């Protein structure tokens, strides 16, 4: 399984950036940021051929194990075998994603939600998270 | 209690840095390194006054939760209220710590270790976690 970071706190009007390395065969990675393991504000997963999908990101909420309505964005600024750095921006109702190439959209915010304090990703190498 | 990042792998002639906030009335902070929450091939502790130490470090080791025979340092370059940037560099059997003034010293690594792949701290605000 992949990384966990737990117990920071992002709050609201701030961003999380993310920096890491996509394997050179990877078929999709995921960064999923929320309240902990079973609750994701996003789930965030760019794929390159997964479950069908072929170079879209498909965004997602989990709330206590359940998917929610999932978001597909046409946007996709990746490579596999590349660096690829990405800012998650923490509103009251949403959070803007934000890309490497500048393009940008948000994804609603599902669930109740004080602080941001729970990262997970999964088929993507960690390179650098910083907090601003 | 404070952060962890778990599942990351540090490999040998790697570093990771870590930047973070020191709170204006810390009166210590910790970063954990290892292989889990039990197991700490280096707890880092910058001890402004605490335990009774006045700006000293004092390292130890932590193996299935027994802390080992600590190691005191003098050197200090930390503020409260102030921004620290710390490099962990793992080494076969030893540890490199580096700090922001260019100050080093080694830790002896005392467990068996194939990556690191645990994390935590306490004491010390999160801004920046790179590895190298
Ligand atoms: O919604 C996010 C999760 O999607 C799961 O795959 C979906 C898939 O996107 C969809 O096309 C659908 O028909 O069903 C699948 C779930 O049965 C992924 O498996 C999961 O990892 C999340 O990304
Ligand atoms: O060795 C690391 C831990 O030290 C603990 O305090 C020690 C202290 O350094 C020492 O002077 C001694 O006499 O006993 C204490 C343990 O009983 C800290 O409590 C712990 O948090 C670690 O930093």
């Amino acid at each position: 399984a992949g990384m966990v970071m737990n117990n920071f706190s992002l709050k609201q009007g701030h961003c999380l950036e993310l920096k890491g390395f996509i394997p050179k065969d990877a078929k999709s990675f995921a960064i999923n940021l929320g309240k902990d393991s079973s609750n994701y504000v996003i789930h965030f997963n760019p794929r390159f051929d997964h479950e069908g999908d072929t170079n879209k990101i498909i965004c997602n909420s989990k709330e206590e194990n359940s998917w929610g309505t999932e978001q597909r964005e046409n946007v996709f600024p990746f490579q596999q075998g590349a660096e690829t750095s990405i800012c998650f921006e923490y509103q009251a109702d949403h959070l803007k994603v934000k890309l490497s190439d500048g393009q940008e959209f948000n994804f609603p915010i599902r669930m109740p939600l004080d602080t941001i304090t729970f990262l997970s990703m999964d088929g993507i190498e960690l390179k650098a998270i910083s907090l601003h």
